């Protein structure tokens, strides 16, 4: 594909810092769905503001796990079935927890955000249609953890 070329060719920017960017994915996370904050329970206490959750260690820790879940959609992007069955079980655990599916859609507006952010004239239309197929293939996934 010329689209995985894109995504690969994108990412090695963002790859190096995935705390740095994943933290800008969750801070425009926040700020679009401010109700998302309770979801992360650590301890069984709930962060009160945005910006407490950035001096959580356990918070931050979890950006770090959704980099590398990123990461390995790219690593396979010329085949995502093969992450599947992985995929499914990270969304039943999202489930268990409080996610809704409908919440993975401003996730997928936040990661886009981030490249958009981070890239700038780079984020080239074809490489923001790349993203948004990449992200809906992997949240496809997923969302069989939710039953349908
Ligand atoms: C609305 C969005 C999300 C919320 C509220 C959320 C919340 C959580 C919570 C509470 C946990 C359990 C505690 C923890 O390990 O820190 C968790 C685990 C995890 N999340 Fe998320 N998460 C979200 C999105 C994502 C996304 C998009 C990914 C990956 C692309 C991701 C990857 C993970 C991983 C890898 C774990 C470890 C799961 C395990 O125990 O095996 N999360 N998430
Ligand atoms: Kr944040
Ligand atoms: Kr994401
Ligand atoms: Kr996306
Ligand atoms: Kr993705």
């Amino acid at each position: 594909r010329p689209e995985s070329e894109l995504i690969r060719q994108s990412w090695r920017v963002v790859s190096r810092s995935p705390l740095e960017h994943g933290t800008v994915l969750f801070a425009r996370l926040f700020a679009l769905e401010p109700s998302l904050l309770p979801l992360f329970q650590y301890n069984g206490r709930q962060f009160s503001s945005p910006e407490d959750s950035l001096s959580s260690p356990e918070f931050l820790d979890h950006i770090r796990k959704v980099m590398l879940v990123i990461d390995a959609a790219v690593t396979n992007v010329e085949d995502l079935s093969s992450l599947e069955e992985y995929l499914t079980s990270l969304g039943r655990k999202h489930r268990a927890v409080g996610v809704r599916l409908s919440s993975f859609s401003t996730v997928g507006e936040s990661l886009l955000y981030m490249l958009e952010k981070s890239l700038g004239p780079d984020f080239t239309p074809a490489t923001r249609t790349a993203w948004s197929r990449l992200y809906g293939a992997v949240v496809q996934a997923m969302s069989r953890g939710w039953d349908g």
